[PDB]
């Protein structure tokens, strides 16, 4: 349960594939819901539970309410914390373009992961996790752009 | 239980870091699947 980021594994498949990446912080584990489907993952010996989740935002907390409440500025360079299956952890830092929706404007990440960095985690200059990475559209040219997605703290 | 975690790094923003990508502006839309599509 320290803090830092994480690799989600399953044994389903062939051999030992890596599904997606998540945050600990204040005891709490965040992930992409695609990644998990809601279910129960295995720390150690240790299992987390899902607390909170929801299919339309696509995001999924385990062991208590979502924690992470910083915002991208919408002027900053930020980092991705890149952890691609089989790959050590990098940072990447870009400038976000935007996401515009009828329900507002969301800031985007433009940078091609394979799936399973689903959950990577998005920084600002202060280290803060202002959203995750993996969910988002193929656009004309082929790139994918990921939104930045973010969830509220209750 | 199949899925199961394990540590990959700390959640620091790194100076040396690579800089890259691009800030497209895209008009989109968000189904109750959570999926994403162009407008
Ligand atoms: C890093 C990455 C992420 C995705 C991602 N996949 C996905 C799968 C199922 C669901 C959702 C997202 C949200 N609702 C259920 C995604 O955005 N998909 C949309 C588009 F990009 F395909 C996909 C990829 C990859 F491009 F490699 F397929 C990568």
């Amino acid at each position: 349960t320290t803090d830092g980021v994480y690799r989600v594994m399953t044994r389903r498949l062939l051999g030992s594939t890596q599904v997606g990446v998540g945050v600990m912080q204040e005891g709490v584990f965040h992930t992409m819901w695609h990644v998990t489907k809601g279910a129960a993952l295995r720390s150690g010996e240790g299992r987390l539970d899902p607390y909170w989740g929801d299919v339309k935002q696509d995001l999924v907390s385990y062991c208590g309410p979502w924690k992470l409440d910083a915002a991208w500025d919408g002027l900053s360079e930020v980092q991705l914390l890149a952890v691609p299956p089989g790959e050590r952890a990098k940072n990447i830092q870009t400038l976000p373009g935007i996401f515009k929706t009828k329900d507002g404007d969301i800031g985007a990440v433009a940078l091609d992961y394979p799936a399973g960095t689903s959950g990577s985690p998005i920084l600002d200059k202060c280290g803060r996790v202002i959203g995750l990475y993996g969910n988002g559209v193929v656009i004309k040219n082929g790139s994918y752009v990921s939104a930045i997605t973010q969830g509220k703290r209750e």
